[PDB]
């Protein structure tokens, strides 16, 4: 198994909170927070943690909130690379309201990044052994020009690193703009803002994702559905994988523990079918503890156990 | 062989759109769409758009009611009616465009009278051996249970097949009278049914399959809303999955499922065959109020989920 | 005191029904609907009977909700003109959620007008006598057009029927656009659209209102304020009411309770204070209740009391 | 003029941003949070310092949010005298969402203060000498016994201070029962507690607070009505006052804005009816803008002089 590596351009500290009821203008009482880490590329690397794995996350880290951030990974025995910025890193609010079950996710824009912290976060990206997996996954904070990204990438492929790219928008669409990207996991939303179509048609789904294939801007394509599992796509096949029909209790942390996984697939240089599996079962698996836990070892074998049959 | 439906509780079907929805103030609607609506008659048209023919068989009252069959005979479909005193009842669906959600307003049904509900009994009693009734919706007022069940056993003794998507409790009596053609639970309604959370991967095939080998039912579809269907006989078992596209209103989609799954029961097709073409029918009544599916979606859906 | 006319050009038969929960896509169960009479001019002339006063309601009823309509009104002894009309009345829903005992108002459009239906309500109001009073309340029903109900009120004026105006945007504005209306309330919102500018100083409300006034287009001119009461202005002076420091449990009905108030004192010759001060006691009233209650003779009389010491 | 303290036990960061809609289970996305001091007798002095007098701030202060409200209260020029806590000072989030205009705000528990550091609270406020004005203004931390809050107001009347307090429940209670408080400001909730009955009649809220004063335990009870201004009494006068008919935005520390405005004139040795009317226009201006910014002194005084027309 090649190491891998996760990058994390607007990191989080998240901090979460219990309160009776939601309503506007009244003061509502909140419980003392709980803290966690936070960001796409830095939840990947916790999800590969939590199957066994090993990921080292690459992050801005600013102020205090920079510091516990860093402080909670520690403790997670997650091995971190990390550059001194100025901006503080954002702090994010999770709340669950205990009269409807509900929870509600508050998420501000990650902290700037100028372009000397931009340059060292290349750099340590650019320390990875060739044939190493890099996972480009979040949000893009203000401070950092579409292009810079897009050479980034760009700089990596060229020394050998293997990249895998989970964003959304304008970001996104510059990731894929080079080519040659090891992965990417598009939601629907995400699909259909990329090839800037609605998909409404049963097959449209899958010709979008054919179609990045097939432009060689990506060796495959696993759009996520959901509660419908995904679909993924290379050069040759197609594989859909639908989760099992066990209630949902809390979506939060689908999206990475199923990056994560798909991760470590690719990383033993798993078939596409075993990482489409999986990672329906590590990101189904998210799904059945509540509020923000990600997958657990346990529940994703369990799931990818049947799903394997 | 012959369908009919069954639907205690009919519904005059009003939608309507708001830009958004919130409390206190007023919230501006448009001007309502009338749709016919309830459990059997929903079935009846899903049936009707997918080229079979079904009779609803259903009470009316006032002018709600007048309203509802003359849209049902704008559909051309054939029903047997019962004149009832109380109104038929007016849902509310209330489209908001800030949330592309929708809310529904459910009041109850329309009383029944012992008279009422006889001559209802009557005309189900009217049905030759051989053929199919499909119960569904929800016990309206005046209504008891066992007036149901015994209703089910009758008509199982003069050999009409029978299938049940009402109630909780109409779910769990029609079970106990047991050879229940056909049984339409979702998630919920299959542990309620079996007294039990579904936890584990196959807990929803094991307590489905348990229910078809104690003879309850011959067919169980587990209804799991994107994720499709999953349906057990005595013989095999297949979940299939809708194509990933967007749901709008999802308001007889269970109904459109079990009509286009009658109509493959009454063509005596596969188990496959009859839950695939009833997700295609199922997600194709997704696509737009109370319209239900089409012919066209319906076999898009179908001819794509067949490949 | 002079007799007393309301015109509802879209009445309503509004149905209110309790479910214990709402949240979207599921089936809300929802009691069997209560009935009650729905519009502004019919729920002006439902507040005046509460308060002592007799006023006569004149509107469109059609089929068989426009009977129930107008069995509604003789159960609660409000004497009623109608016209018959094809197009059945509109029927609103109110609904209380339990849960959090909250309320929801979903308004239908006013029901349809032809041509000799409209010149049937037109009929009836050029019966009113001469010094009598007419209050104009409610929307505008499809098939209405601004230039017919302006003409409907220029030729109430030429009589000498005193006209009292509630609406909101072109209908108000184009009321206003005829002169020598007896009364109009708008409310802060209403106000601002009708000069059409930001009321953002704290004279501003009653410098506008005084333009509406000083300009001719109304002899009264009364801005309602929510919880802070009301400003009324003539020719010669102004005056501000409060409520007294109750809580409010429903504001719905407060509108047309107040106007309901104001006419009656209007009918009385009052002073413009005795005017506002009734108005203020029958709105404030109103909210003493829950759900669509309108004012009632005993808490009107006791804030009126209060404010009249 | 005599000098002006204010306690606050439970200080706070408050801060603040926006979000287009509000609902479960989604990511929603917010801007970048702006942050600003908060705390019920930090508003106070801040409220103060913005109308040209000045006040001394005096609370515990913890961790890198301790150091947050430190600094951003030097930008404001506000004085303070702080005692270094242990356990961190609290963040709380308010947020604005676009589509509703409204506010919601998430209230995290004070930080903890342990004996010695309330002793060091108590010996910085027995500092303060005979005839200066101290006001003791928000909620209580867990883990502070009413007893010591209690000991710390008798303690500062023996020694000549002028204790004015701003709380709620028990606390308030408390405070009232050493009786000799210069100016209390209740809610209406707040006062209804206070009497212990319900406030069901128009001259009820007026009664009770004339009940407060007669007993001695307090000299002047202001009555804060939200929207409908306030209600205001002392041994000899009374006078309502409602503020204009303008838009409210965030009412966050509009209560500590006018306890600070009334603070002052209570200092310049003014009139009940000044005194009210500057609480009212200070409360009032606080109301204009979004998140903590609190009342400016332009604002105030041009809704001061309408006030006093
Ligand atoms: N409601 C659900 N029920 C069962 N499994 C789910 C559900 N939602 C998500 N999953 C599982 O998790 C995977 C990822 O979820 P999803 O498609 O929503 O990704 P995502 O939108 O990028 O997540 P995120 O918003 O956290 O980034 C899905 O493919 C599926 O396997
Ligand atoms: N977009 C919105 N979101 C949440 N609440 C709203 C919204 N718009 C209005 N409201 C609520 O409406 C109530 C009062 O204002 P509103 O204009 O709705 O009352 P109204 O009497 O129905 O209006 P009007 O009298 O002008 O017809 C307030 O509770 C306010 O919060
Ligand atoms: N929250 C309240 N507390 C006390 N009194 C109120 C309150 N709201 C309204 N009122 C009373 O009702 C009167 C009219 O209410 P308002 O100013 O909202 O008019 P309106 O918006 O046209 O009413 P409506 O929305 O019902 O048509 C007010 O002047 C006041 O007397
Ligand atoms: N305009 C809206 N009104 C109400 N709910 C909404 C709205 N938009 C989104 N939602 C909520 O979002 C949920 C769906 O997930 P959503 O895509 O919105 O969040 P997300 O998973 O964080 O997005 P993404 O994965 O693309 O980052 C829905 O269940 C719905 O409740
Ligand atoms: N959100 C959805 N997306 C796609 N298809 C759907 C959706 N909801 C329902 N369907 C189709 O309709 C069928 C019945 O829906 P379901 O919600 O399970 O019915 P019920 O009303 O009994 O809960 C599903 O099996 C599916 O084929
Ligand atoms: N909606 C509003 N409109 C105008 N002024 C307001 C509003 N809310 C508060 N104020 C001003 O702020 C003062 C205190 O507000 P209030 O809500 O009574 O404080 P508290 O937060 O202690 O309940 C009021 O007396 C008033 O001057
Ligand atoms: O039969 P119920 O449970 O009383 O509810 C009636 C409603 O359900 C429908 O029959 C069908 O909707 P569903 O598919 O959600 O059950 C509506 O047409 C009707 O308004
Ligand atoms: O002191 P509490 O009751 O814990 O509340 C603290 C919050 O209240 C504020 O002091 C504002 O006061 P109000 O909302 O009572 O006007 C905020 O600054 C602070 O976030
Ligand atoms: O990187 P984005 O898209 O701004 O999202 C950040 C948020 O998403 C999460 O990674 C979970 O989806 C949280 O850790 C964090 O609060
Ligand atoms: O806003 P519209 O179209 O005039 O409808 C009137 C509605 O408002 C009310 O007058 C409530 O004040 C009800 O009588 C009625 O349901
Ligand atoms: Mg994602
Ligand atoms: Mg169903
Ligand atoms: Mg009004
Ligand atoms: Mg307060």
């Amino acid at each position: 198994m090649v190491r891998i590596y996760t990058l994390t351009l607007a990191p989080s500290l998240d901090s979460a909170t219990i309160t009776p009821q939601i309503y506007p203008e009244g003061k509502l009482r909140c419980t003392a927070p709980v803290f966690e880490p936070g960001g796409g590329g830095i939840n990947v690397a916790r999800a590969i943690a939590h199957l066994g794995g090993s990921a080292t996350a690459i992050f801005p880290a600013g102020g205090a909130t920079g510091e516990h951030l860093v402080s909670l990974l520690a403790d997670e025995n997650v091995p971190v690379a990390t550059v001194e910025a100025k901006d503080w890193t954002r702090q994010n609010l999770h709340v669950h309201v205990e009269a409807s079950g509900e929870q509600y996710r508050f998420v501000m824009p990650g902290a700037a990044l100028n372009e000397d912290e931009f340059r060292q976060l290349e750099e340590q990206v650019l320390e990875i052994e060739s044939g190493a997996i890099l996972v480009i996954s979040g949000s893009l904070p203000p401070g950092v020009k579409l292009e810079k990204l897009t050479q980034l990438i760009s700089a990596a492929q060229k020394q050998g690193i293997r990249c895998i790219v989970d964003s959304s928008g304008e970001a996104l669409s510059a990731a894929l703009a080079i080519g040659n990207i090891e992965l990417v996991k598009p939601n629907q939303k995400e699909l259909s803002a990329l090839v800037n179509r609605e998909l409404t048609q049963p097959d449209d789904v899958r010709k979008a994702a054919q179609e990045i294939v097939n432009s060689g801007k990506a060796k495959r394509v696993v759009v996520s559905l959901g509660p419908q599992g995904a679909l993924g796509v290379d050069s040759e096949n197609c594989i859909q994988v639908v989760p099992p029909p066990v209630k949902s209790q809390s979506t939060v942390g689908a999206g990475d523990s199923m990056v994560g996984a798909m991760t470590l697939k690719l990383a033993e240089n798993a078939s596409l079918e075993e990482m489409v599996r999986f990672g329906v079962a590590a990101g189904s698996a998210a799904t059945l503890n509540q509020g923000t836990r990600l997958c657990s070892h346990d529940d994703t074998q369990k799931i990818y156990a049947y799903l394997s049959r």
